[PDB]
C-alpha cells in the first residue's frame, strides 16, 4: 500500500520511493529523491494502522518533536515531515555508507585508531544532544549511521526523552534498547548517564568485536548488567580498558559525563586520523607513513 | 506451508487440519481431528523457522517436557506430540467454549456466585501444578479455557516452570506475563506465589469487569504493580474486597497459598453453583429458585 511517490501538500514536494534501506518498530525506511530539485533523501514511513492507539501515536509524535529540533554534523538532519490518511513520512539525511552496525559485521574488532575516529564523532554529537537536554536511551551500533566520508550521523530518535529541568530523574522507558544502563534496569530513576553507559558499550564492541554482556537470554543478559558483570580481554590496552571501565561503572554518578571524554588519555595521547577511506569498510587500515 | 494433514509417524496418526482458534508467541492452534476414530482435538502448531536459535528451542521443548507430565480435570490434557521438518505439532483436549477472556468481553463484570464457579476451579487446577512443584507465571483470562460444560481448564504452559528443590527463588522470567507479580518486576526473586498474584487479578477482573493495573502504557502499569496502586470499587462485598486483598499484596511471603485460598470466607459463606448454563455465557444468570 505505501505509495510510490510521497506528496506533501502545504511545500508542494513531491518524492519518488526508491531502495529499501531497513526496517524497525512501526517505520521502514526507503532512498527517496525529490522530483524537482532531484535532491536525494531517506524517508521513514510508519503506518497509520499501527498508530491507532493514543500512546503509540504520542511515541510518533514525540521522536518528530524531538528530531525536528535538532541540527548537528554528526546527528541524522531532519528535513522535514508530513502524512496522508495511511502513513506518516519522516524525511532525513540519507547516510550512504549504513551504520556501524554493518561496518562491526563485516570487520569485527576495529583497529584503535579506527574506535578514536568513530568514537569522538558518536561522543561529540552526543555532547550536542546534552547540552540541548536531549536524552537519546538508544545509542547502538545501528543508530549511528555513516555518510559517503564514514563521518558518523547520530539517528532514530524513537526512545530519546527531552529533559525538563535540573536534577529530573526519568522513571520510566517505553522500549527496549539494545546496551541498556544498569540504572534503567533497576527502575532507579535515570537521566544523561544512560548514553555513556552505551557509548561505554559501544567503545568495548568496536575495540573487542563483540558486545560486552552478550548471553543466549536477554533476560539472562540483563542480569550481568545490573552485577556489572563483563571483562576485558588483555589484549586491549589499560588506557583503552581504563575508559572503558570508567564508563561502564553501575554507579551513573561515577561515570564521566559526556564533555569530559574527549579529554581522555585514550584521545589526547593516541593517534586520531582526520578522515578513513573507503577501504576502511572491508580492509584494516594500517595508516602508513608514506 | 502448514499442511492440511498431520501426520505422526510412530503412532501412525493422521489428524485433518480443521477451523483456526487463536494465535500467540510462536504458535497457531486449531482444531484437528484424528482421521480414523474420528476424535476432536486441539493443534498447537510451532513453525521451526522461529525456532533457529537454541535458547527458542529449549523454550518448546520445555513447553512440552511441563505440559507432557501433567493430567487433571482443571487443565488442559495434553495428548502427544510429533514433528516434521518444518513445523512442531502438539495434541491438546479441545476447550469448545474458548476461554475466560471472550466471556469477560462479552459480560464484563460478573456476577459473584459465576466468580466463585470459575474461581474455584482455576485455584484447583492450580493447586495440582503447586503440589506437582510446577509454577505456571503466565495464568489469565486468556490462558483459562472453557470446556462445553464451561469447565475451566488451564492452558499454555510456555511461561512454566519446574520447582527443583526447597525455597528455590527462580531469578529470570524470559517471557512478559499479563498479570506479573511484583517480585518478577523488581527481580527479588520469585515461587509460587507469582501464581496467586496472578489469581488475585483474575478475581479482580471477574468481578470488577476491569484489570487491576490497567493504564496505556505497560511501564505506568509496572510501576503501579511495584507500588501495590489498585483500588476496588465501593460496590465489592468486603469479603470479596478482603480475598482481593491478601492476594494483591506486595510481599509475596504474607499472600495466602494456593491451598488456603478454598477455605476463605468468601468460597465458605457464599453461594457456589454445581454448574453454570450456557446462557451464562451471554446472560447474567439470577440462580432463581424455580
Ligand atoms: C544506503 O543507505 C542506508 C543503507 C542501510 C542503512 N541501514 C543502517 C542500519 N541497519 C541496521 C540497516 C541498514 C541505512 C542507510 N542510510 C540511512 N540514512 C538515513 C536514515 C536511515 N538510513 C535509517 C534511519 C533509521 C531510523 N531508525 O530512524 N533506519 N534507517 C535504515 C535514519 C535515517
Ligand atoms: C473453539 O475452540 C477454541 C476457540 C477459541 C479459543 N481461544 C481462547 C483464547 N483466545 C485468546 C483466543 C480464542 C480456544 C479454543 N479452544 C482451545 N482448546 C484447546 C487449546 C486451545 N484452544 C488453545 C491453546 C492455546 C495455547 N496458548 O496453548 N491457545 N489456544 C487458542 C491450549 C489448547
Ligand atoms: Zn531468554
Ligand atoms: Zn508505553
Amino acid at each position: 500500500e505505501i505509495p510510490e511517490v510521497l506528496v506533501d501538500p502545504r511545500s508542494r514536494r513531491r518524492y519518488v520511493r526508491g531502495r529499501f534501506l531497513g526496517k524497525g518498530g512501526f517505520a521502514k525506511c526507503f532512498e527517496i529523491s525529490d522530483a524537482d530539485t532531484k535532491e536525494v533523501f531517506a524517508g521513514k514511513i510508519v503506518p497509520k494502522s499501527l498508530l491507532l492507539k493514543p500512546h503509540q501515536r504520542e511515541k510518533m509524535s514525540m521522536e518528530i518533536s524531538i528530531h525536528r529540533s535538532l541540527a548537528h554534523q554528526h546527528v541524522v538532519g531532519f528535513h522535514g515531515f508530513f502524512e496522508d490518511n495511511d502513513f506518516v513520512f519522516v524525511v532525513l539525511e540519507l547516510c550512504r555508507r549504513r551504520s556501524l552496525l554493518e561496518l562491526h559485521k563485516r570487520r569485527k574488532a576495529l583497529t584503535e585508531p579506527e574506535a578514536r575516529y568513530y568514537l569522538r564523532q558518536i561522543v561529540l554529537g552526543c555532547q550536542y544532544l546534552h547540552r540541548n537536554r536531549v536524552i537519546h536511551r538508544d545509542l547502538k551500533l545501528g543508530n549511528l549511521f555513516l555518510n559517503e566520508d564514514l563521518e558518523v550521523k547520530i539517528g532514530d530518535f524513537g526512545l530519546a526523552t527531552k529533559v525538563e529541568y535540573d536534577g529530573e530523574r526519568k522513571k520510566t522507558l517505553c522500549g527496549t534498547p539494545n546496551y541498556i544502563a544498569p540504572e534503567v534496569l533497576s527502575k532507579k530513576g535515570h537521566s544523561f548517564e544512560v548514553d555513556v553507559w552505551s557509548i561505554g558499550c559501544i567503545m568495548y564492541t568496536l575495540l573487542v568485536g563483540k558486545p560486552p554482556f552478550e548471553t543466549s537470554c536477554l533476560k539472562e543478559t540483563y542480569l550481568r548488567i545490573k552485577k556489572n558483570e563483563y571483562s576485558i580481554p588483555k589484549h586491549i590496552n589499560p588506557v583503552a580498558a581504563s575508559l572503558i571501565q570508567k564508563m561502564l561503572q553501575t554507579d551513573p554518578t561515577a561515570r564521566p559525563t559526556i564533555n569530559e571524554l574527549l579529554n581522555d588519555e585514550f584521545f589526547t595521547s593516541g593517534y586520531i586520523p582526520a578522515r578513513l577511506p573507503i577501504t576502511c569498510l572491508t580492509i584494516p587500515p594500517r595508516f602508513s607513513i608514506a
